[PDB]
């Protein structure tokens, strides 16, 4: 089980996610913000 | 099980999320926000 | 299971996600605000 | 599972989503905003 | 299952999305905004 | 990815699959053989 | 990844799948045999 | 990950897999032989 | 990582696998055989 319970008043996020990705030949990959359950498979 | 309960006032998210792919061949991803529930399969 | 319980008053949210697909040869990938349960398959 | 509530007064949401294909061949991907359950296939 | 409550006073939305797809040769991808379940296959 | 070899000699296949659907209202799904890739989504 | 890789000589299959709905009132369901790759929803 | 190498000779398979859905008012689920890869979200 | 390696001579498999469901109201599940590599979200 998982419950995820945010009671709040003047709430604030900042997500900054990034990647550079130079010279590559091959990716596998996610990214993403505020994920409710569940799973990733690389 | 997963439960996303989000009770609130005056809230703010700023969510930057970005790649910079150069020289690459291939790619295999997934780039989002706020996914409910579920999974990503790379 | 996922439920999305989402109560609120004065919400702002910013959003801002770009990749930048330079010498490519292949890209595989998809790219999304706000996804409701499921799945990405790369 | 997925259930998405949504109560809300004063709501505001800047989705800005891009990418640049420079120098490529070939391109699979999807690109959206707000997607009500389901999936994509890469 | 994916259902999609939006109970709302005084909502603004705004989406941008766009791709620059310079010296390609092939392009397979579908861009829209809030789709309403389903998928896409690439 | 998927990838599905099948090299062979003397082969035999037996597929049979039926189902029986007394006394109801509704029905939603889906009956076949042999799908190369992708989704079903009831 | 999935790779699929069946090199043989004199193979038997037999597959049988089979159900009985009485009394029902509503079917979500999918009934196949051999998938290659990807998912079902339901 | 996932490589499936099968190498063989003089080989027999027999599944047989059936469900009895007797008074049901509801049905979610997915039923097949022989899946490469990939999921199911119930 | 998940390898599957199945060199073989004279092999028999004889998978059988049933439900019976009587008085049910709702039913979330898979039945399946031979599944390579991924999930299923339940």
């Amino acid at each position: 089980d998982a419950e995820f319970r945010h009671d709040s008043g003047y709430e604030v996020h900042h997500q900054k996610l990034v990647f550079f990705a130079e010279d590559v030949g091959s990716n596998k990959g996610a990214i993403i913000g505020l994920m409710v359950g569940g799973v990733v498979i690389a």
